[PDB]
């Protein structure tokens, strides 16, 4: 069976046959679409059919399936599960494993890039001091002065589930957020509860604005132990703006490399619980979303009034011009440090591209549309206009729950 | 199975058990989601009218009285006799006002309780549909009152006597080629825009020509109709600060009236339905305005505005947007004419679901349609999660109806 999408716009058609090959389930049945849903201990018994998979699909794009290599390997992989529970990828194996992961990342607008990605193979690691250097490693090669590159850092994979590593920070480099007693809150809303574990694990807290957190780190199931980044591997940037002069004076910067920390990489059936990546930003994810979120820390009021405009009716679209001009101001801030960036016409555009291509050499791209079009000016990018098919291959990047909610304490 | 949607901006959670009722299918499967694709005899007629005469008697609160079974027994010989029904004029206006409800692509959906249903069931001729179509027209418009309004016209039979209306809306802009390569006026229809022409109208070859109207009863050859000047009212666009403005040369169209859909109660088919109600200003400004095939005026307006078109990173793209919607909102305002912002229209519909929510159980919701053109994640409904499923009675597509008709 195949499959067609339309662009609207251009009306291009592309036919895809890809999701075939998709086992893992959407949420959706033929009643009910959970589409804007946001989220909709393995043994040996499934896992040799999951290795099976995945190496026959590594063999396939290495152009050996069922070569004596491919024919070994699957022996080998069977012997070492039914003897010892779990196996180990060779390192071209996890390379190709977190490649894929991210190429099949069907909610990621960035993935032109998925084949140029730096994995550094973290498994020989054992403790959480351990963690912290390869992940200040991570940082500042990922960071490169502000010549960003996508890298990925796999930690041990699980085992009983009991001896997992986790980072507990969502990203490696995030604000921390205050709850003051009058209700108001203090810098990052979004990192209230986080800050709150780091305070109470014996974080000093400095109480600004734009404190960054430190790293709260899990190593083979144990007690999680707090370590500071050196502050000068965080490269920030000053928001100001190309016209607007008092728009420094708002005391605005952000940090340079968005670096998710808390998703588990799931490759031939073996999970990776701590498998930091970053790449660089979009700028619609700080200039829309962690600066005007009315759960973030939403500046539109101030800035409005800085540019003193009609507040009093929403109808003035006051809101839309307030954070149009927030938005010029990331890009022109990051561009002038030379810290890359990239805006949401470009990223939009490339990831059309990247989208064709990936119909034409693979037979489809999953891409989950409730995700990929930009939190401002949809319909005048390409995505808005452009019919995407979702579904979920491996290997995969998935959420798990919060390590403070499952995690036994020692003590 | 008893489902929760979160709203991410409010932890507001609800519970939906009205997707329990869901009859028809979405396209989706537990293997692939198709919520982004655009478009997915006497026997099964019974139970659809059963269905619909059930909740319609629940409605009511006669669920299993007299009157139920009575009405039960009296359209089930109805059926089994003339192989269809008729509707009573009560039945008639809340499957209507229940297509309406269970649009789960509409953002206006708060007022669906208010819709004023034209009973055109008599009517035979293109002639009368011309008539009916006027008074809604004058009706709907109230001189930029405007009000909420369907007319519908006699249901299909055997499909070769349908009623339809060619035209997608009762009020829409011509659309030409140009002999020089692109497109003068509006180019999603030019082929319409053909079609009139290829039967027999005059086109004054402007920017902003209404299109005539095209009118078919009775499955027969469809007939052109100019819909008077004065019951089409339009506003000039100008801009709250930029006197330039005006100076571009556009307007709307206050009206917009759907009406190419397929009105389907109780199991039977009205093919001619047309349906209005008032804009929100994004459609025109985003949509209508700046889409790159549609008027996409995006160059001109950002070229007065003299902003850096250098590199796609200074914006201007957005920042024209802002002001193109910031001048549709100012004039129809000025003219006294109803319109809605998308950020009163969104929370309009967030206060809509927690309504249906606890009202009726849930309130089926197309997040890629609800979420507005522009500005998505100031707006609530970015954060909320929802359920789309179908319910009926439906406003359903159909196929055009040049392909179809046998000439
Ligand atoms: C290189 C530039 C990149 C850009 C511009 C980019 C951009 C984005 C954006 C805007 C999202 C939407 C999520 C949100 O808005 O919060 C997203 C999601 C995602 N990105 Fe990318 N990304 C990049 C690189 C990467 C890399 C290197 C990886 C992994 C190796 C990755 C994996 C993902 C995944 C798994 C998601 C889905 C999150 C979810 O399922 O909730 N991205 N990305
Ligand atoms: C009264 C104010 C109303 C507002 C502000 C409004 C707004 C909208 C918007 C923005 C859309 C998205 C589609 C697009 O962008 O082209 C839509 C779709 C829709 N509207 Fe409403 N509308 C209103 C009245 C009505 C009425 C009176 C009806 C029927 C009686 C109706 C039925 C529908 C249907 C069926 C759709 C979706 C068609 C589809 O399935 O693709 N609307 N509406
Ligand atoms: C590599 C990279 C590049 C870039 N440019 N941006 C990002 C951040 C986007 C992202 C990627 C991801 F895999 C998981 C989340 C979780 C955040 C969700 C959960 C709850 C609140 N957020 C909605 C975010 C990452
Ligand atoms: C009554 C009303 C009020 C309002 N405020 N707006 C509207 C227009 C929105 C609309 C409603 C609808 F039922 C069908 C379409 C078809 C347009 C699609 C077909 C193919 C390409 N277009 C996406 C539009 C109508
Ligand atoms: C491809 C995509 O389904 C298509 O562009 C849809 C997306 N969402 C939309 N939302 C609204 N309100 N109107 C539209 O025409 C569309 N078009
Ligand atoms: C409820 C809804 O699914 C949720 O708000 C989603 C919508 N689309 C999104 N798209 C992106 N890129 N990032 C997000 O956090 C979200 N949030
Ligand atoms: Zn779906």
């Amino acid at each position: 069976r195949f499959l067609k999408v339309k662009n609207w716009e251009t009306d291009v058609v592309l036919t895809d046959t890809l999701h075939l090959k998709s086992t893992l389930e959407t949420g959706c049945t033929e009643h009910i679409c959970m589409g804007s849903i946001m989220l909709p201990v393995r043994t040996k018994d499934q896992l040799f059919p999951l290795a099976k998979e995945f190496l026959d699909q590594y063999y396939s794009s290495i152009k050996r399936f069922g070569s004596k290599a491919h024919m070994d390997r699957l022996e080998e992989v069977n012997k070492e599960i039914e003897s010892t529970s779990t196996y180990q990828l060779k390192d071209t194996e996890l390379i190709y494993g977190a490649k894929h992961a991210w190429r099949n990342a069907s909610r990621c607008v960035g993935r032109i890039q998925w084949s140029k990605l730096q994995v550094f193979d973290a498994r020989d690691c054992t403790t959480a001091h351990g963690m912290f250097n390869y992940i200040c490693n991570h940082v500042k090669y990922a960071t490169n002065k502000g010549n960003l590159r996508s890298a990925i850092t796999i930690f041990p994979q699980r085992t009983d589930g009991k001896h997992d590593f986790r980072v507990w920070n969502s990203q490696l480099i995030r604000y921390a957020g205050y709850k003051q007693p009058d209700g108001s809150t203090l810098g990052d809303p979004a990192n209230v509860q986080f800050t709150e574990i780091c305070i109470q694990q014996g974080w000093k807290a400095p109480r600004g604005r734009f404190d960054v957190l430190p790293l709260l780190l899990q190593a083979n199931g144990n007690d999680p132990e707090l370590f500071q980044i050196p502050p000068e591997l965080v490269l920030e940037v000053p928001i100001r703006h190309p016209k607007f002069d008092w728009f420094k004076d708002l005391g605005l910067k952000w940090y340079g490399l968005p670096a998710v920390s808390n998703m588990l990489l799931e490759i031939g059936g073996l999970e990776f619980s701590a498998c930091p990546f970053s790449g660089w930003y979009m700028g619609t994810e700080i200039g829309v979303r962690d600066y005007c979120d009315n759960s973030r820390y939403n500046i539109l009021e101030e800035v409005a009034k800085k540019m003193d405009l009609d507040m009093r009716k929403t109808s003035s679209l006051w809101k839309d011009q307030a954070l149009v001009e927030i938005n010029i101001a990331v890009l022109y801030s990051f561009q002038s440090d030379k810290v890359t960036i990239v805006d949401h016409h470009s990223a939009t555009e490339s990831f059309i591209k990247h989208m064709e291509n990936e119909y034409r050499c693979r037979g489809g791209c999953p891409a989950d549309w409730v995700w990929i079009v930009p939190p401002m000016s949809g319909s005048i990018t390409p995505v808005f206009h452009q019919e995407m098919l979702n579904y979920r291959l491996t290997p995969s990047f998935e959420y798990q729950p919060d390590p403070w909610n499952t995690h036994v304490w020692k003590g």
